[PDB]
């Protein structure tokens, strides 16, 4: 189920990270002006660049905290604003979130390993409502 | 404390994991006769090398895994006995994972942040010790 989840995706993070990253960049090619640096290259040339896999690990660690400090994938109110307060997230709305996790999904359920997609696509449902709640427009 | 721990580990992982698995590779040299590949090799020579990139990634992720399992610094039973049974820990004895959190609370020591080490110094013991009870030598 989810809590196992966290654990394969903790055991691989940065390959998975870097897989699902590329997932939602190609779903929503207009998603990437919001990553200037990553326009004009492939899969594989973003990959070979050491700081795409450095950033996109460190953002699926905390993707895996606030998973992982959710209570029936629902998460908390705080780990909410600490996304909105976020420098880095200044200007973001929620369907930036929402297109990220369908793209997650649907990776998910593309792989042909035994994640639990229901509880995954609840969970960015749940994200994007506390999102708003916590003041992102 | 050791929890606040593991999510400073997990905010640099790549980096801290290689670190530490070089500080014990440095201050125990007979321990490369497991890793013959690393033989002759300045420790920039070893980060360029895909498979101590990858053995170490996966070494740090599943370990910050079991200690977020334990209580009180005592990890469980069952992932003890996934370290034992992995066929590529067949040539291990329970000394390669003292040495291992020797050099591991070694380094948190001489960092000169707010580690706590003593904890950590515990979990590796209780490691080891679980580690003989599941079946390593
Ligand atoms: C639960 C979802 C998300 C989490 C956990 C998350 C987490 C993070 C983290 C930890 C960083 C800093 C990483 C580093 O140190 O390099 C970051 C940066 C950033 N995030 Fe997110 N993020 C999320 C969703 C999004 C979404 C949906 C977008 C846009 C579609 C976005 C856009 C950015 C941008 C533009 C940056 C700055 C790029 C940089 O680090 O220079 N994030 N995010
Ligand atoms: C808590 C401590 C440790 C954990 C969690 C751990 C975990 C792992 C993991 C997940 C793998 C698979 C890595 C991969 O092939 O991508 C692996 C392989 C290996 N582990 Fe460990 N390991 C630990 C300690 C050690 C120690 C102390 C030694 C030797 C001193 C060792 C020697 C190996 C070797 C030789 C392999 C296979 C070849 C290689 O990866 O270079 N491991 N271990
Ligand atoms: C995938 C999902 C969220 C992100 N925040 N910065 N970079 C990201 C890549």
């Amino acid at each position: 189920g989810f809590k196992q989840d966290i654990a394969t995706l903790r055991g691989d993070l940065r390959t998975y990270a870097q897989d699902i990253f590329l997932a939602f960049l190609n779903k929503y090619p207009d998603e990437k002006r919001n990553f200037k640096n990553y326009v004009g290259k492939s899969d594989q040339e973003l990959k070979s660049m050491a700081k795409f896999g450095d950033h996109t690990e460190k953002v699926f660690n905390l993707m895996m905290e606030v998973a992982d400090r959710a209570t029936d994938c629902v998460p908390l109110a705080s780990d909410a604003s600490t996304l909105v307060q976020m420098k880095q997230h200044s200007g973001l709305t929620t369907g930036n979130f929402e297109k990220l996790f369908v793209a997650l999904v649907e990776y998910m359920r593309a792989s042909g390993q035994s994640f639990d997609s229901q509880s995954w696509d609840r969970f960015g449902k749940n994200l994007v409502s506390a999102l708003s709640s916590a003041g992102m427009k």
